[PDB]
């Protein structure tokens, strides 16, 4: 069988908590009143959500409202005590209410107004003062949810807000996280393919906060080498084979065989041989501007496969990539 694995920080949480801050399944949904909100324009969607500006009616302030289809709206009570949990904490988008449309029976969450810069214009943008900023902003809220005892576990581009008027970032989309408790096998069909961590493809279920850490340097990585995503599977299998064509196999077999991983008995045909990538091979005139040697020694120390070898939150906010961000 595997070894098992436990995370290097934030292990004990959850444990020192009343049942009520974990038990999600447990929690009342206090409803809202739906009459409170007048929808004006769409912002965007998601698979799972339908996402509008609204006005509260109550005291006339701009809110964001997130309608949930029935595949989110499966998961509503964990979201809304992850939520309510975070409240409050630094760079976590605010739930401000939880509503339902008698008509068709469908829930929304209410959040705080974020006058949100264009997406696909963000990414092209942005300088290199800018993205280690912003990268200090996520590893606020990212040390902060790990620290309260949650990983998020969908980490990626459309998952965070950026008000690039006032240079505030919020974390956004907490459908997909989860609570960490130490010893449990969680579901390892969460996030989006292409932030999958190496222990979501290989079935290690033994999880922790380091999985974040991952999908934070898979967005690093398509930011600096302007590559979207980065490692760009297929599917599951193809997307680890991406991840080794960069990082090579040697380093993903003693992974294996240090946790006594199963990998599917064709490995050798799928997975193959293929040598580690020096990131100068990444590096060219239309984006030398945006790599230094310490975004590529904070990047290698991200994208480990072992998932205890990667830097926590925060040890990355240490990090001397983060030197000339004025704080
Ligand atoms: C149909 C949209 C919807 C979906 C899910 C939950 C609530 C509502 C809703 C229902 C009614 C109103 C009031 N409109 C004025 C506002 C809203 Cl936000
Ligand atoms: C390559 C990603 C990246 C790397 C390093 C630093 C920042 C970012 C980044 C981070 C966030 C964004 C903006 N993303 C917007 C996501 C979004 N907008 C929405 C609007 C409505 C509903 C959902 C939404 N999700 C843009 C960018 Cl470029
Ligand atoms: C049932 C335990 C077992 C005993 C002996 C040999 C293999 C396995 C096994 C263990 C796990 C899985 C499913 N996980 C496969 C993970 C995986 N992802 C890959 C991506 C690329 C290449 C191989 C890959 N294998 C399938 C299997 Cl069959």
């Amino acid at each position: 069988g595997p070894v098992p694995s436990r995370a290097r920080v934030y292990t004990d949480v959850n444990t020192h908590r009343p049942s009520e801050y974990w038990d999600y399944e447990s929690h009342v949904v206090e409803w809202g009143n739906q009459d409170d909100y007048q929808l004006v324009r769409k912002l965007g969607r998601g698979k799972y959500s339908e996402v509008f500006e609204a006005i509260n009616i109550t005291n006339n302030e701009k809110v964001v409202v997130k309608i949930l289809k029935p595949v989110a709206a499966a998961k509503i009570k964990r979201e809304i005590k992850i939520l309510e949990n975070l409240r409050g904490g630094p760079n976590i988008i605010t739930l401000a209410d939880i509503v339902k449309d008698p008509v068709s029976r469908t829930p929304a969450l209410v959040f705080e107004h974020v006058n949100n810069t264009d997406f696909k214009q963000l990414y092209q943008t942005l300088t290199d003062y800018d993205i280690r900023f912003y990268m200090y902003e996520i590893l606020k809220a990212l040390d902060y949810c790990h620290s309260m005892g949650i990983m998020h576990r969908d980490v990626k581009p459309h998952n965070v807000m950026i008000d690039h008027e006032h240079r505030k970032l919020r974390l956004i989309d907490w459908g997909l996280a989860e609570f960490y408790h130490p010893g449990q096998e969680y579901n390892v069909r969460v996030a989006s393919r292409y932030f999958k961590g190496p222990e979501l493809l290989v079935d290690y279920q033994m999880y922790d906060y380091s999985l974040d850490m991952w999908s934070l340097g898979c967005m690093l990585a398509s930011m600096i080498f302007r590559k979207e995503p980065f490692f760009h599977g297929h599917d599951n299998y193809d997307q680890l084979v991406r991840i080794a064509k960069v990082l090579g196999t040697e380093d993903l077999y003693d992974y294996i065989d240090k946790y006594n991983i199963e990998l599917d008995p064709r490995f050798n045909d799928i997975l193959g041989r293929h040598s580690r990538k020096r990131w100068e091979r990444f590096v060219h005139s239309e984006n030398q501007h945006l790599v230094s040697p310490e975004a590529l020694d904070f990047l290698d120390k991200l994208l480990r496969y072992d998932h205890q070898s990667r830097l926590t939150a925060r040890e990355a906010m240490e990090h001397p990539y983060f030197y000339t961000v004025v704080k």
